[PDB]
């Protein structure tokens, strides 16, 4: 069971490799295209590593959870990179694909986290926290693939970044202090931040002019940004 799964992984993270492949062909120079490398790359990285901790917990529900985070990010990845193939030189594409790279970096750590303390409760919530930042990431990129010069895909690719920032930062505060009342306090709350990022960017999805959406980005970016704030140590 655990072994398809991963092999699923590997599909998705081949299938963001190959787009990459076909951007660095096309225009080698290319900051998207070497972005788009570098990008395939961590998704590439994150599944082994996920792959890897299954191979050391064998049926651990820390182990598929983060093979499905890696999963997501891999998926991240790839609609990251289709953007970028559907437009050149565009800085939403480029900060698209910067934005997969922080779902996979933070997938990463949550999984090194979960490697290092894999019965801790703070491992399962870092590899929620780092799934949900996936998720928000692939919606975001979703959303700018469907409407691609729209101020709603920019704020939302903004605010998934965002997102994945204070995921990081609380999974490297958990790495410092995996018992921490606080490491869990921010964990839940950069946990909410991509999940209303998530809500928005569904929101947008459909309707683009949507207020709602917009009142919610504000309201996950301050949420982020106090996430930032608070769990620095």
């Amino acid at each position: 069971d655990i072994e398809k799964l991963c092999k699923k992984a590997e599909s998705e993270a081949r299938e963001a490799r190959s787009k990459a492949e076909e951007l660095r062909q096309r225009h080698p120079d290319s900051q998207a295209a070497r972005d788009a490398q570098k990008l395939a790359s961590q998704a590439e990285e994150a599944v082994k590593l996920a792959c890897e901790l299954a191979q050391e917990h064998p049926n651990a529900d820390i182990a598929k959870l983060c093979i499905k985070a890696a999963s997501e990010a891999a998926e991240a990845a790839s609609k990251a990179a289709e953007l970028a193939q559907r437009h050149p030189d565009s800085q939403a594409a480029r900060d698209a694909i910067k934005l997969a790279s922080q779902a996979a970096e933070a997938v990463k750590l949550a999984c090194e986290l979960a490697q290092e303390h894999p019965n801790a409760d703070i491992a399962k919530l870092c590899i929620k926290a780092a799934s949900e930042a996936a998720e928000a990431a692939s919606k975001a990129a979703e959303l700018a693939q469907r409407h691609p010069d729209s101020q709603a895909a920019r704020d939302a690719i903004k605010l998934a970044s965002q997102a994945a920032e204070a995921v990081k930062l609380a999974c490297e505060l958990a790495q410092e202090h995996p018992n921490a009342d606080i490491a869990k306090k921010c964990i839940k709350a950069a946990s909410e931040a991509a999940e209303e990022a998530s809500k928005a960017a569904e929101e947008a999805q459909r309707h683009p002019d949507s207020q709602k959406a917009r009142d919610e980005i504000k309201e996950a970016s301050q949420k982020a940004e106090e996430v930032k704030e608070r769990c620095e140590r």
